[PDB]
C-alpha cells in the first residue's frame, strides 16, 4: 500500500474535467467505467490501480469528490455521460444555493461542507495516501473560491501530503466579468498553500484542438477538457505502469520549484493524434512540446524556462531521450541563471497514452509566467480603480482591503518571476 492519491473537482469546471480524466484513467488500466470491473483478465497489464482506483469486492471506484455549490453541473454530466455507478452519490458533496461567479461566496459557503468532506476524505484516505489533485477554474466562484478553501484545509489538516491544483485561468477575454478579481484571490490564496498549480487556459486549449487536432466543432467541453486529462494521465503514469524512470508528484514539485514563490507551471504535449505519434522522433515531439503552438496556456512566445519536467511514455528510445538534451538546452530559452547542464528531469514509462505509439509531456516553470499574471493583474486593477463589481465580495466577507492584499502578493509574485527572467 501507498502511492495513493484522492482527487477533488470542485464546481462546473472542475467536475466537467473530471469526467474526462477518469474516462482517461479508466480506459488506461482496462476498467469498464460502466460495469466498474476489468474488461477483462488477459488484457489486465502489470500496473498499480490504487493510485486512482479504489478496488472494492464489487469493483473500481474513484478516489475522487465530486464538490459543488450546485447541484446542476453534476446531475446533467452523470446522467448523459452514464456515470452513476462509478461517480456514485457517496462521492457527492453538493448544495443547492450557488456561489453566483464571487470567490467569497463560494469560500464562504463552502466552509459549511468542510466537516463533512474532512469526515469522508478521513473514513476512506489510506494512511499511505501520497496527496491530493485539486481540479478547479479561477474564473468562477465556486472551482475559484471553494477550490481555493480547500487548498488551505488540506495543506492544513494533513501536513506532509502533496497538495496539487489543476487550475483553469481565464480566457484571452474573459467569459466571466468577474474573472480578475476571482482569479487573484485564487492564485494568492495557492501561492500561499499549494505545492504546485499546473495552468490551463481555454484560449490555448481551443487553438490546438482546432490546430493539432483539427476537430471540425467543439459542441461540448469535453472536446476541450481530453486535453487536462491527458496531463493529468501522462504526467502521472509512471506511478501507474512500469517504466525505466519513475516520479512522483513530489518529485516532480522539487525538481520544479527553484524558489517557494515559483510553483505557476505551464504544461504541454505531443503529439495530439495516433497518426502523429508513429510518424515522429522524440527530438521532434520534444521541440513541439516546447514551442508555444503547444503551450496550453496562451503565451506570446516561448519566454525563458526555468525548470522543466518531460514524461516520455511507450515506445521511447532512451538513447534519444538522453542525446537529445543537449539541442534542448541549446535551442530552447532558459533563464540566465539555469547551468548548461541543468533545468531537466526525466521519466520514462513503457506505457504509453490509448493507441498511441509513444508521447511527451512538459511541465515547465516557465518566467512568462510574468506576463500572463502581469494581464490578469492589468485586468484586476482597470476594476478595482473604479471600485466596480466589488460589492458582493465584500458582504461576503472580502473587504476592499483584503481585495488589495491580496493583488499586491500576486504582484510580489509576478516580479519574482520577472528578475528571474532577467
Ligand atoms: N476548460 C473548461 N473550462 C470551463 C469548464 N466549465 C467552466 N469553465 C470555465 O470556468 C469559468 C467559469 O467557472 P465555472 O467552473 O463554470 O464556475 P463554478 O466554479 O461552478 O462557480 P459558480 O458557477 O460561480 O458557482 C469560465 O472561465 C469558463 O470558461 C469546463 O468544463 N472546461
Ligand atoms: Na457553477
Ligand atoms: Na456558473
Amino acid at each position: 500500500p501507498g502511492r495513493e492519491i484522492l482527487v477533488l473537482h470542485v464546481g462546473q469546471g472542475g467536475n466537467q474535467i473530471g469526467y474526462n480524466f477518469w474516462k482517461t484513467i479508466c480506459e488506461e488500466h482496462n476498467i469498464d467505467i460502466r460495469s466498474n470491473q476489468r474488461k477483462s483478465v488477459e488484457e489486465d497489464k502489470v500496473d498499480y490501480k490504487s493510485v486512482f482506483l479504489v478496488e472494492a469486492p464489487d469493483g473500481f471506484h474513484p478516489r475522487a469528490l465530486f464538490i459543488d455549490l450546485e447541484p446542476l453541473a453534476v446531475e446533467f454530466l452523470v446522467k448523459e455521460m452514464k456515470l452513476g455507478s462509478f461517480f456514485s452519490e457517496d462521492l457527492m458533496v453538493l448544495s443547492y444555493s450557488g456561489a453566483h461567479n464571487v470567490w467569497s461566496i463560494g469560500y464562504q459557503t463552502g466552509k459549511k461542507l468542510i466537516p463533512v468532506i474532512l469526515e469522508k476524505i478521513r473514513d476512506t484516505m489510506p494512511e499511505t495516501l501520497q496527496g491530493f489533485l485539486i481540479i478547479h477554474t479561477l474564473g468562477g466562484g465556486t472551482g475559484s473560491g471553494f477550490g481555493s478553501l480547500l487548498t488551505e484545509t488540506l495543506k492544513k489538516e494533513f501536513p506532509g501530503k502533496g497538495v496539487l491544483n489543476f487550475s483553469v485561468l481565464p480566457s484571452e477575454v474573459n467569459d466571466v466579468t468577474l474573472a480578475p478579481y476571482n482569479t487573484v484571490l485564487s492564485l494568492n490564496h495557492l501561492s500561499r498553500f499549494s505545492d504546485l498549480v499546473v495552468l490551463f487556459d481555454n484560449t490555448a486549449l481551443i487553438r490546438i484542438v482546432k490546430d493539432q487536432l483539427n476537430y471540425p466543432v467543439i459542441k461540448q467541453f469535453s472536446d476541450l477538457n481530453f486535453l487536462i486529462g491527458r496531463v493529468m494521465a501522462s504526467i502521472t503514469a509512471s506511478l501507474r505502469f512500469p517504466g525505466p524512470l519513475n516520479m512522483d508528484l513530489m518529485e516532480m514539485a522539487h525538481n520544479l520549484v527553484a524558489l517557494p514563490e515559483t510553483k505557476f507551471i505551464i504544461p504541454s504535449v505531443a503529439p495530439l493524434t495516433k497518426e502523429e505519434s508513429e510518424m515522429s522522433t522524440e527530438l521532434d515531439l520534444v521541440e513541439r512540446c516546447f514551442d508555444p503552438t503547444h503551450y496550453m496556456v496562451n503565451c506570446s512566445g516561448q519566454g525563458k524556462t526555468i525548470s522543466s519536467v518531460l514524461m516520455f511514455r511507450g515506445n521511447i528510445a532512451i538513447e534519444n531521450a538522453f542525446s537529445i538534451m543537449t539541442d534542448i538546452k541549446s535551442n530552447v530559452a532558459f533563464a540566465p541563471g539555469v547551468h548548461p547542464d541543468l533545468g531537466l528531469k526525466y521519466g520514462i514509462c513503457e506505457s504509453a497514452p490509448v493507441d498511441f505509439d509513444k508521447e511527451v509531456t512538459l511541465l515547465s516553470n516557465n518566467t512568462i509566467i510574468s506576463e500572463v499574471f502581469n494581464r490578469v493583474l492589468e485586468r484586476f486593477d482597470s476594476l478595482f480603480n473604479r471600485d466596480w463589481y466589488t460589492s458582493d465580495y465584500v458582504n461576503a466577507g472580502t473587504s476592499k482591503s483584503n481585495l488589495k492584499e491580496a493583488r499586491d502578493n500576486f504582484d510580489r509574485i509576478i516580479k519574482i518571476y520577472k528578475e528571474i527572467e532577467g
